[PDB]
């Protein structure tokens, strides 16, 4: 048995971390290779047969791409500026805004406001949560990047809530092996869990 | 009216980048500054297609159309959970506990040492690595930037003997920088060569 999963930042950062450790504990005889990329390398990755899996927060329709929504995310509001609460997207302060480079993310939040152009872009979650940090700006990002970097105080739900929809992407002309399968159903078991949790300390 | 694009690796970009970056950021103003992580790989890329001004790595390109500063030399650590003394023989290493790095320049600089065999587990991003080592389930060699960042300094070792890789600011030969973005090069190089002067120094 052997597959290679590739994530977006914010989900490696600990989150695919923990369920592959507790997956590889409870079977061995498996090679396991991960990587965490932004989504455009994650897609040429599945193209070139370099990764077997992906975790983003697109669809594609690429080649025999297949892209299964598995999950919905909370997108939160952080900023080292206290806030009490819930926070209205009209209400944020577009002079601090740090525009975030996640495309599915940036076109979430223009469905809800068009920030203008600003000083700063980041387009790797966890450098925006270190700017975020310093005090250098706000910025609305997924729960998992937030929960990873900040302090509790420092994220907000949005108002009304905001969410991203979670994608396993796999090449269909592809076929998977019964350890994958059974990695692919583990993987969105924890996944999910997970979000169960996030829902309760995120309530206000 | 200024305007650069930076890319950086993963272990840079957990803290030193944006650390620098703000001081920079903060010091210039009517700047525009984009920046990102990315590997090896994709930042060349990205500065090959013009995505990207910049890019931080470990590696300097081949002939080409890219131009590679020489800032300084990073350390390479052990890490561990349960190792708990102090530097560490390549040659000790436990190969059954070994986490690959994939392919890549750190594997490269590990290879010249020596070859391990291959494992059950492949782990291609810093970061991720650390989480594994943190929760017990394997050993790496990784540079002293990720390395700080996710673990505590009980997991982290020198090698014996002293392992380093190179750090390099890569640009486009065939472009020229403003004047905004030389000085934000020069005020990186500078802050970057500084910071690796510490760190050189309390190991
Ligand atoms: O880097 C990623 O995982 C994509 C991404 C998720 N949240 C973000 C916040 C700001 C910029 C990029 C991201
Ligand atoms: O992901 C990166 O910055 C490259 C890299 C630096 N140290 C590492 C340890 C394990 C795997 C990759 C890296
Ligand atoms: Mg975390
Ligand atoms: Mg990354």
């Amino acid at each position: 048995a052997k597959f290679t999963l590739g994530c977006l930042p914010c989900l490696g950062l600990s989150l695919v971390p923990e369920i592959a450790t507790d997956f590889y504990q409870q079977n061995s005889n498996l090679v396991m290779t991960l990587t965490a990329e932004h989504t455009e390398t994650l897609v040429k990755k599945l193209d070139l047969r370099e990764i077997d899996l992906a975790l983003t927060m697109q669809p594609v329709q690429q080649g025999d791409i297949m892209a299964t929504l598995i999950a919905e995310v909370p997108l939160v509001y952080v900023d080292k500026d206290y806030r009490q609460g819930a926070v209205e997207i009209d209400s944020i302060d577009q002079q601090r805004w740090i525009s975030p480079g996640l495309d599915s993310l940036s076109t979430a939040i223009a469905a809800h406001r068009v920030f203008p152009a600003t000083g700063l872009n980041v387009e790797t979650c966890y450098m925006a949560m270190e700017f975020v940090k310093r005090g250098v700006g706000c910025c609305i990002t997924d729960i998992f990047s937030a929960r990873h970097s900040l302090t509790p105080e420092m994220i907000h739900q949005i108002s009304p809530p905001m969410k991203i929809d979670l994608y396993l992407l796999r090449r269909a002309d592809a076929s998977l092996s019964p350890v994958t399968q059974k990695f692919v159903d583990f993987l969105c078991k924890r996944l999910r869990n997970e979000l169960r949790e996030i829902n309760l300390e995120l309530y206000p």
